[PDB]
């Protein structure tokens, strides 16, 4: 599973070949190698679930506005309800989704409605409402779940909060030098949660992806249907708010723990 197969949609394709000592935003992005025919047009990307045993996977919409200029009044007056109700307009982010594996201490917490559970493995697939249902005073107990894998010593849990953070570091000094405008974005967070996998690369986990055509962890932005490069307009601000509400989360994370 080294490919993805996305359906093609034409402004996505244009930010993907508009696109392909700060990080340039491409090194974040999935690779984009073609497209692939049916007649139904889909994008070729990098599968960034590649290599992970056990990935677990946190999805993040960015930006306290969700709507760019080309939606109907319709959507946009949808999409501003989306933003006033969740964690995206007051913090400029919110918890689209996550597939983790279960935690039995996680599981007996959580809502029956909030997931959606197989016999066929050990995840769970966090759902929308979910996120949608996150309040600015427990967005970040929402997170810190995520990283509760049941197979990871706190020790390694923390080494990925701080890793996490150094990736947001980096990202927002990309994003201050980006012309881009980004709309409903998302930060994938991918995580490995099999501690044999932990073992066999002693631990050491590569802030930056390799590059695809020449990992315990890795954050990746993806979904970019709403997005365009700006040249001459400046950073986008919209995305980097919700970038700065994520590190105070994660250098939160790092307090208390000497
Ligand atoms: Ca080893």
């Amino acid at each position: 599973g080294l490919l993805i197969f996305k359906p093609a949609f034409p402004q996505e394709l244009e930010f993907y070949k508009a696109i392909q000592g700060d990080a340039p935003l491409c090194s974040w992005m999935p690779t984009y190698l073609g497209v692939l025919n049916e007649s139904k047009q889909y994008l070729v990307l990098e599968n960034l679930l590649y290599g992970f045993s056990k990935p677990n996977i946190l999805d993040i919409k960015l930006g306290k506005t969700l709507y760019d200029s080309k939606a109907s009044l319709e959507k946009r007056e949808r999409m501003k309800r989306v933003s006033e109700t969740t964690t995206s307009g007051s913090l400029g982010f919110r918890i689209c989704g996550m597939k983790i594996q279960k935690n039995p201490s996680v599981l007996n917490q959580l809502s029956l409605e909030y997931y959606e559970e197989e016999a066929d493995s050990d995840y769970i697939f966090i759902n929308k409402l979910y996120g949608r249902s996150r309040t600015d005073q427990n967005v970040s107990d929402a997170i810190e779940l995520y990283f509760n894998n049941p197979h990871l010593s706190d020790a390694r849990k923390h080494q990925l909060k701080k890793t996490f953070l150094k990736r947001l570091q980096l990202f927002y000094n990309t994003m201050l030098e980006e012309e881009v405008r980004m709309i409903s974005s998302s930060l994938l967070f991918i995580y490995e949660g099999d501690p044999e996998r932990w073992e066999l690369l002693n631990d050491v986990d590569k802030l930056m992806r390799d590059d695809f055509i020449d990992s315990l962890s890795s954050m990746s932005l993806i979904d970019f249907a709403h997005s365009e490069i700006t040249p001459g307009k400046g950073y986008d601000e919209n995305v980097i708010e919700g970038v700065e509400t994520l590190l105070d989360i994660f250098m939160k994370f790092l307090e208390h723990h000497h």
